[PDB]
């Protein structure tokens, strides 16, 4: 009960803010992750034991790809603990429990490629789960490591509060569908703007929480510029290994996933922080004020690539 784990001073003072990186020693990271969770949360939350035993299960069922990996998990999460963090009162008690979780999982067991190449290739997986395919997959494994034993880190909540954050689980990891977030922010948007807006309305805090989902999903792109180009470099491996496949089944990838193509990064990154970032972050600030650090890092980046297209770098 009174085990904290501390960070040293660097860490300790930096994973506070919105642009922390978690660094290369891999063996650190379960740590990190137990750190927020005390802090964000409480020591009381989880049985360390179980919490320790359950993290370790969920790295295991992470694979060795270049992007969607164990790191991918714990930075998201991270952001996570941020933006739970500035935002103290909003979250009641089971979803700060179950959100740095949901992070955690969220990829579960990815194999490095799209919804779109597994219904192409014809994966068991798209006969299983005809929309959002590989996230159904996440939510599945996230309750078969909640099921090993030793591993029912929820296990002292009572039925309804177990049913309750399995479910911001479900609604948060089904979120990180991108293809799920367009609609998700137009409908934030609009109520933004109108005025409708109502977090007691339990169908708008899903909300909310999914649109948080994607900015914590996509928080490369909210680091320092170092950071953000050395993972475009891992997100790219992925898709370009996606459309060496694609190339063969015989279909001719999206320039986005043809390494032939590489050339056109730099004007592919500009329609993504327009089309998908920025957007994202600039209504997630709207409705969570203290989250724009994310919207003005963002911004950086854009700018960043901007000057990679002038040849400024
Ligand atoms: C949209 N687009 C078009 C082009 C392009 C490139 C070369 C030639 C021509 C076009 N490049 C992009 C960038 O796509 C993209 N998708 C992301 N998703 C999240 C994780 O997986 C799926 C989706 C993330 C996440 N972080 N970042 C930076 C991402 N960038
Ligand atoms: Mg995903
Ligand atoms: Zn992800």
């Amino acid at each position: 009960g009174l085990m904290q784990f501390t960070l040293p001073v660097r860490l300790c003072k930096e994973i506070e803010l919105f642009h922390f990186d978690i660094g290369p020693f891999e063996n650190m990271w379960p740590g990190i992750f137990v750190y927020m969770v005390h802090r964000s949360c409480g020591t009381s939350c989880f049985e360390l034991e179980k919490l320790c035993r359950f993290i370790m299960s969920v790295k295991k069922n992470y694979r060795r790809v270049p992007y969607h990996n164990w790191k991918h998990a714990v930075t998201v999460a991270h952001c996570m603990y941020a933006i739970l963090q500035n935002n103290h009162t909003l979250f009641t008690d089971l979803e700060r429990k179950g959100l740095l979780i949901a992070c955690l999982c969220h990829d579960l067991d990815h194999r490095g490629f799209s919804n779109s190449y597994l219904q192409k290739f014809d994966h068991p997986l798209a006969a299983l789960y005809s929309t959002s395919t590989m996230e159904q997959h996440h939510f599945s494994q996230t309750v078969s490591i909640l099921q090993l034993e030793g591993h029912n880190i929820f296990s002292t909540l009572s039925s309804s509060e177990y049913e309750q954050v399995l479910e911001i689980i479900r609604k948060a990891i089904i979120a990180t569908d991108l293809a799920l977030y367009f609609g998700n922010r137009k409908q934030l948007e609009e109520m933004y703007q109108t005025g409708s807006l109502n977090l007691n309305n339990q169908s708008h805090r899903d909300r909310v929480i999914g649109l948080m989902m994607t900015a914590c999903d996509l928080c490369s792109v909210t680091k320092l510029w170092p950071v953000t180009k050395l993972t475009a470099n891992d997100i790219y491996a992925e898709f370009w290994a996606e459309g060496d496949e694609m190339k063969k089944l015989g279909i001719q990838p999206i320039p986005m996933m043809d390494r032939d193509k590489k050339d056109e990064v730099p004007q592919g990154q500009l329609g993504f922080y327009n089309a998908v970032a920025i957007p994202c972050y600039t209504t997630l600030t709207q409705i969570l004020p203290p989250t724009e650090p994310l919207l003005k890092a963002c911004r950086d980046n854009l700018s960043q690539w901007e000057k990679v297209i002038r040849g400024e770098e």
